[PDB]
């Protein structure tokens, strides 16, 4: 694998750093005109992320159709993904709308809702069956169905419905909770395990709207992520591990938002991922199963 051979002489001469910052430099730059109005200052999470304008989620509204979430369009694998921060307190509502809107299937969430002491994420979900939410600006109600918790992630059911019509859909979640505080989980077995279940639900296919992803900032983890199950694709679609260049693929995605992949350590760990992952796609059935036991997701 040219990306394998890419990989080990990288390592050897110790020059991650240097290649990341060759990516942050060749990076598109695009204009966030509507992510800095002043209206839209406290949709906004972080004020150093933003959505470019050519690629933003519009909400389906007469008064603020703003919502701090990009669409990545992946024209040869023919893939499609919404980034978008973790919702705030007064963005909840929002971020409903955008899924309904998106006609979405599956929503990926790669933080937990506290870290390093401090809040990442409003609490968007319900967590009781019997508790329901309602978000009365955006007239959407949403309600608990299932949940099955495992060692490192967490899937749940639930079901959205548009008050407006009554027309009702069942959206999942898939909760990745074990992300270290700090730096990566530097093996990429459970990482791979994760998404090949989001692959499995049928919320990546053609046939749904795209699959919502979001860690706190929705860049780094969520770039991973994506950078991750494009790449496997395209390997998929020519059967053909060489052809494919992991750091073109990356600055194709960061044409439409910004930031993708946040550190060194991150853009060194999807590589892993990547070359793990292909044992699979080429044929190797069983690599799957090595996976699911390498991460305990029993404990």
């Amino acid at each position: 694998m040219e990306m394998e051979k890419e990989f080990e002489q990288i390592d050897k001469s110790g020059s991650w750093a240097a290649i990341y910052q060759d990516i942050r430099h060749e990076a598109s730059d695009f204009p966030c005109r509507v992510a800095k109005l002043p209206k839209n200052k406290n949709r906004n999470r972080y004020r150093d992320v933003s959505p470019f304008d050519h690629s933003r989620i519009k909400l389906h509204q007469e008064d603020n159709d703003y919502i701090n979430a990009s669409l990545i369009k992946m024209e040869e694998a023919q893939r499609s993904y919404i980034l978008t921060q973790g919702p705030l307190p007064n963005t909840c509502g929002h971020f409903w709308e955008m899924v309904w809107e998106q006609k979405s299937r599956g929503v990926v969430m790669l933080n937990r809702v506290m870290e390093k002491g401090s809040l990442k994420c409003a609490q968007y979900w319900p967590q009781k069956e019997e508790k329901e939410m309602i978000f009365e600006d955006t007239n959407l109600k949403l309600t608990l169905i299932s949940e099955d918790i495992k060692s490192y992630y967490t899937v749940r059911q639930l079901e959205l419905e548009n008050l407006t019509t009554q027309e009702t859909r069942e959206i999942l979640h898939f909760h990745y909770t074990t992300w270290p505080d700090f730096g990566v989980p530097e093996s990429p077995a459970s990482f791979l395990n994760f998404l090949f279940k989001v692959r499995e639900s049928g919320s990546l296919s053609p046939e749904h709207g795209p699959v919502v992803v979001h860690c706190s900032a929705g860049i780094g983890r969520s770039g991973t992520f994506c950078l991750a199950d494009t790449c496997l694709l395209l390997m998929d679609k020519r059967k053909d591990p060489s052809s494919v260049d992991i750091k073109k693929v990356l600055l194709e995605m960061r044409k439409f938002r910004m930031g993708l992949i946040q550190t060194a350590d991150q853009l060194r760990f999807s590589y892993l991922a990547v070359i793990e992952g292909a044992k699979f796609i080429m044929g190797d059935s069983s690599v799957q199963d090595q996976w699911k036991e390498l991460s305990h997701e029993d404990l």
